[PDB]
């Protein structure tokens, strides 16, 4: 079975609002809302991770985030394990940069049950903030 390192951002406004994106419908968790983010590569942390690939996905150069939480989750097919990195500062304005759909999100109103199974327990310590 494979084995993931998986880092993501969560970005979060002065609003309460987190930036969120929906994955491609043929992609692992299709269809699914989720924080930007992907695989740590060879030869890199995972705090370099998650700056490189919210720049490619959204635009923004993340700083002075902290790591909120680190779990692992065994999918059907795969096991990964999850660097959920809170960022409340950042460098641009995030947007759709691979053509992905994303908007803000009032933290509030996040449901679990239209994201991954794994972010579950991040978006309940999320919403107790
Ligand atoms: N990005 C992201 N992935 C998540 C979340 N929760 C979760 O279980 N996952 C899983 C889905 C995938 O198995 C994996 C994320 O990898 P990815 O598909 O984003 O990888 P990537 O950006 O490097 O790949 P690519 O789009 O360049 O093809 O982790 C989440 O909140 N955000
Ligand atoms: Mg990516
Ligand atoms: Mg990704
Ligand atoms: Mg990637």
């Amino acid at each position: 079975m494979k084995k993931l390192q998986i880092a993501v951002g969560i970005i979060r406004n002065e609003n309460n609002e987190i930036f969120i994106t929906r994955r491609a419908a043929d992609a692992h968790m299709a269809n699914k809302l989720e924080f930007p983010g992907g695989k740590i590569e060879m030869g890199e942390t995972p705090e370099q991770a998650v700056v490189r690939e919210l720049q490619e996905e959204v635009g923004i150069t993340p700083q002075h985030f902290s790591l909120f939480e680190k779990l692992e989750y065994e999918f059907p097919d795969r096991h990964i394990t999850l660097w959920f990195w809170l960022v409340e500062r950042w460098e641009g304005e995030p947007w759709g940069k691979e053509g992905q759909p994303g908007e803000w999100m009032s933290l509030v109103g996040l449901n679990a049950d239209d994201f991954p199974p794994a972010n579950e327990p991040v978006i309940a310590k999320l919403k107790r903030l």
